[PDB]
RNA sequence: UUCAGACCGGAGCAAUCCAGGUCGGUUUCUAUCUAUUAUAAAUUUCUCCCAGUACGAAAGGACAAGAGAAAUGGGACCAACCU
């Protein structure tokens, strides 16, 4: 059995701005050729990943760094993602720039997909949940063709917190809001929701078309 | 401060009073007329040097020239970040 998908890293998809798509054509083609020199793994909100960087200050010009993928933005060339780590008890979050050529080797460590596509949240979850082992070996993919689902609840720190999470905006299901939470405050939130938003149609955003012509891009680009 | 209430010194037989303190106390306008409603062509630090040299018995110790960084003030703009 081959169950096919493919996986279209996040940034190949142009935003929904008026701009001409000879722009998108333009940063396809360079990220793609900077694709050919450093290897860009797959890899979500959720899965741990050890970067790579020339440190122009230290004496060894690498600098290595380990932590959670927290949340992924961009376009075209200006691509990045934000890595989370608590060394020594200090709370630590880098932003790194996916194709900037100072990163040498990425390396992906874990993979794994977290049920909210962005964790900000474990800025106020219990130092656990940051915490990860500089040395840790990477834990290889059997090829199941499955990213894995870890779901896990987490434990918070009492209020209040760098955002309102329990909020319908955020649609957080990562964090256990028995424990963190009272009756009352679940009605408070529940009087900021907005229920047509789901049912809203023209919000939603078409894709497919611009997916077949980019996708056909990157199989005609590796081809030459 | 500056009215109406109120205490506390004091002054008056009192009513009341002292540019003596203390607490409290309404801030109104829908613009008729005149006036007026975006051109640009930078300013300042602090470093780094020079040169620890010129200057003085030593102790202390420069400008000028030349490279950098900032900050503020003009004019803009969202690839990223942040809202
Ligand atoms: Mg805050
Ligand atoms: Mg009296
Ligand atoms: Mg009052
Ligand atoms: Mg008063
Ligand atoms: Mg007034
Ligand atoms: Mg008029
Ligand atoms: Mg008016
Ligand atoms: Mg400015």
């Amino acid at each position: 059995q081959r169950p096919e998908t493919r996986f279209l890293s996040p940034e190949f998809i142009p935003p929904r701005g008026r701009t001409n798509p000879l722009k998108f054509q333009i940063e396809r083609k360079d990220m793609l050729e900077r694709r050919k020199i450093l290897h860009i793994p797959e890899f979500y909100v959720g899965s741990i990943l050890r970067v790579t960087t020339a440190d122009p200050y230290a004496s060894a010009k690498t600098s290595q760094f380990l932590g959670i993928c927290i949340q992924r933005s961009g376009s075209g060339l200006g691509a990045t993602f934000i890595l989370r780590n608590t060394i020594e008890g200090q709370g630590v979050e880098i932003c790194f720039e996916l194709y900037n050529p100072r990163i040498q080797e990425i390396q992906v460590v874990k993979l794994e997909k977290r049920l909210d596509n962005s964790l900000l949240y474990l800025r106020d979850a219990l130092p656990e949940y940051s915490t990860f082992d500089v040395n840790m070996k990477p834990i290889t993919q059997e090829f199941n063709q499955e990213v894995p689902v870890n779901q896990l609840k987490v434990k918070m720190k009492p209020k209040p917190w760098s955002k309102r999470w329990e909020r319908p905006k955020f649609n957080i299901k990562g964090i256990r809001f028995d424990l963190c939470l009272t009756e009352e405050q679940m009605r408070e939130a529940q009087k900021w929701s907005q229920p047509w938003l789901e049912f809203d149609m023209m919000r939603e955003y078409d894709t497919s078309k611009i997916e077949a012509a980019i996708w056909d891009e990157i199989e005609a680009s590796k081809n030459s």
